[PDB]
């Protein structure tokens, strides 16, 4: 029932805030962006731009995909970003993550029309 582009958004999109505040941030957000609902998500990665810089990626350097698909695009700048990874002692329904900014490429894959972003494949 939900979109493939809306998931990615839900999943993925944080430009609310430029960067993780605090140590806390990934505990918050895989919350309420209801992540940790069925079960704690392992990993999951928020960029903190605007939407439209994140759709205009699909434009970009076209790449191939961890699985091999060519349907990927890398960012030609860095973009601020924020990696969430479950802590060796987290347990459903007490997820805990660590929270880890930086500020690198992105690696998207692309599909429908619009051409947009369905999937966040990595970050360099
Ligand atoms: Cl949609
Ligand atoms: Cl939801
Ligand atoms: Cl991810
Ligand atoms: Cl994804």
């Amino acid at each position: 029932k939900e979109t493939a582009a809306a998931k990615f958004e839900r999943q993925h999109m944080d430009s609310s805030t430029s960067a993780a505040s605090s140590s806390n941030y990934c505990n918050q957000m895989m919350k309420s962006r209801n992540l940790t609902k069925d079960r704690c998500k392992p990993v999951n990665t928020f960029v903190h731009e605007s939407l439209a810089d994140v759709q205009a990626v699909c434009s970009q350097k076209n790449v191939a995909c961890k699985n091999g698909q060519t349907n990927c695009y890398q960012s030609y700048s860095t973009m601020s970003i924020t990696d969430c990874r479950e802590t060796g002692s987290s347990k459903y329904p007490n997820c805990a993550y660590k929270t880890t900014q930086a500020n690198k490429h992105i690696i998207v894959a692309c599909e429908g029309n619009p051409y947009v972003p369905v999937h966040f494949d990595a970050s360099v």
